[PDB]
């Protein structure tokens, strides 16, 4: 227990918490003097280019992304073939950028949702909301467990205490401030992840009981060599895996908010590009840690026999390798990175939820008479509502991780097919959108989680148990799921076009006004 860390913290949270009050204040007259309410969700639409790309870039790169590309590069047969999320999440801004964001920042939309509610319906619109709401809040969730398991490993200071301190202080500035504060305190959030990551390679490359990592990328002293291989059999979950990061990491509303706040369309281009090169530029440092991990007598350490990995410990091994390989104060340096960038992420993930929330639901489809103060107050109120939620799901519950994978096929499942029809597609109706969600929705849970100890319902060519004696599967049924989701989408709006528009069918049976 040292108390100059716990001090450096308590001082990082409080200049963060004033810069976001600074930005609440001096952004209060931007927009409209009366639609405030949308002023605190778009911004006026004045962000410029770098205050964008900074701002993507932080909202991205979180302690889940960090921890895991360094957990895959240690761990046994996976290596760095295997660490998919940078050049996925890459791929998926560079394809967001080029095709997707022009289209949406021409129309001058408020929120991901007016294009589904504008062409299907307010109840296919807030049929959609369900997904995209558990993805911000399962994530959100898991990646403050995270941030607590990183704590208790640095330091010896309570989780509990610290996991609610960090979502207060997140929680409060956006409360206070939307998305000028979020935006404004991201800034200064991606510089302390960078220097944070970046200042404690070369201590850690130095240590004595660290070797060549040259040399163990190629052959083995330790263990399996880091670089990892792809069997000929796991081509296709390989495949399976970067399809789900590459383009169902588009259809979110933490893509949207900045993508409809930028001054034109082309700027938010230029942002997308620059997040998927700033976000190539921050994996690079998780993936060195990996391999200094994987090529370190732990017998020569502190940490002592057995290795991290044979202790169950493998998710672990950066705040390892920062509290055992490097001094103290660049372990605090390390500390205050991962907070930064869990916060950063977090952060985003309220504010969307809320916006969506009080902007489509309450006011869209209950309340259409009431003021602007009305909304701000609901935005308010759903904002902490949401942000204590997160707390208590991430503090009470052990299964956040298996959650969170599962929103997020869900939404890469469901959602994406439907931003396409609506997007690219002419002549869709809602009886297509009920036919995709439905069966994109029956061929997911069709097919079991490991993580929730479900049991799959239909067997796919290739099952086989585990250690638990929960089967899994070798097929690629999500990206199959997608797919059938898209094409039943497709032609049952153009069957019931064609039933509907000359046909047997009486208009009367009409009951979604599509035709
Ligand atoms: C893991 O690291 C430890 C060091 O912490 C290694 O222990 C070392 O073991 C050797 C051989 O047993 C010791 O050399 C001799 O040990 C005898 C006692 O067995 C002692 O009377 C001699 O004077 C001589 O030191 C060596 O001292 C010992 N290291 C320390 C610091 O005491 C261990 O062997 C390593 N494990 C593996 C699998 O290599
Ligand atoms: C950037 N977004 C769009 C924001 C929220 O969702 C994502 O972060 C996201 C993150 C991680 C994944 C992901 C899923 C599974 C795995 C993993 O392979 C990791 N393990 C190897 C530990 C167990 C199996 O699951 C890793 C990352 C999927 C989507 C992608
Ligand atoms: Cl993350
Ligand atoms: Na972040
Ligand atoms: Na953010």
């Amino acid at each position: 227990f040292h108390v100059e860390g716990l001090i450096a913290i308590i001082v990082f949270y409080l200049l963060i918490l004033l810069v976001g009050i600074w930005a609440a204040w001096r952004t209060k007259n931007s927009g409209s003097a009366e639609e405030r309410s949308e002023a605190i969700i778009v911004g006026g639409r004045d962000i410029g280019l770098l205050v964008g790309g900074f701002t993507m870039t932080a909202t991205w790169v979180g302690g889940g992304y960090i921890n895991g590309t360094a957990e895959a590069v240690y761990v046994p047969g996976y290596g760095l073939a295997w660490a998919q999320a940078p050049i996925g999440y890459s791929l998926s801004l560079i394809l967001g950028g080029l095709f997707f964001a022009k289209p949406m920042r021409s129309k001058g939309y408020v929120t991901m949702l007016d294009p589904f509610q504008q062409i299907y319906g307010k109840r296919m619109g807030g049929l959609l909301f369900i997904p995209a709401l558990m993805g911000e809040m399962f994530w959100a969730a898991a990646i403050f467990s995270a941030l607590g398991a990183t704590i208790s490993v640095i330091i010896d200071v309570d989780m509990h205490i610290s996991v609610i301190i960090s979502a207060l202080i997140a929680t409060l500035y956006t409360l206070v401030g939307g998305l000028y504060s979020v935006a404004y305190t991201d800034v200064v959030q991606l510089f302390c992840i960078f220097v944070g990551l970046w200042i404690s390679v070369p201590f850690a490359l130095s240590h004595p009981a660290v070797a060549d990592i040259g040399f163990t990328a190629v052959h083995a002293k330790y263990q399996k060599p880091w670089l990892g291989t792809v069997d000929s059999s796991e081509v296709y979950s390989w495949l399976d895996s970067f399809l789900l990061l590459m383009l169902g990491g588009i259809p979110w509303q933490a893509y949207f908010q900045r993508v409809l706040s930028s001054s034109s369309a082309t700027y938010a281009q230029v942002l997308s590009f620059l997040a998927a090169f700033g976000c190539l530029v921050m994996a690079i440092p998780a993936i060195l840690i990996g391999a200094i991990g994987a090529s370190t007598d732990w017998n020569q350490t502190a940490y002592g026999l057995p290795d991290p990995k044979t202790t169950e410990e493998a998710d672990m091994i950066l705040p390892i390798v920062l509290q055992y390989l490097c001094p103290v104060y660049i372990s605090f340096f390390g500390l205050g990175a991962v907070s930064a960038a869990v916060m950063s992420s977090a952060d985003s993930s309220i504010l969307s939820a809320s916006s969506m929330f009080a902007r489509n639901i309450y006011q869209l489809s209950f309340r259409q008479n009431a003021s602007d103060k009305e909304i701000v107050w609901v935005m308010r109120i759903t904002v902490f509502v949401f942000g204590a939620s997160a707390t208590a799901m991430a503090l009470l519950t052990k299964t956040v991780y298996g959650l969170w994978y599962l929103s997020s096929d869900l939404v890469y499942i469901v959602i994406f097919p439907q931003l396409l029809c609506v997007l690219f597609v002419k002549g869709t109706n809602t009886y297509g959108a009920v036919a995709g969600y439905v069966s994109g929705l029956f061929l997911r849970i069709t097919g079991g989680e490991p993580y929730l100890y479900l049991q799959p319902l239909i067997f796919y060519p290739g099952y086989y148990p585990d250690d638990n004696g929960i089967y899994n599967q070798k097929f690629p049924f999500k990206t199959l799921a997608m797919v059938t989701s898209f094409l039943t989408n497709i032609c049952i709006s153009y069957l019931a076009k064609y039933l509907f528009e000359s046909g047997t069918l009486p208009p009367k049976l009409d009951v979604f006004d599509a035709v």
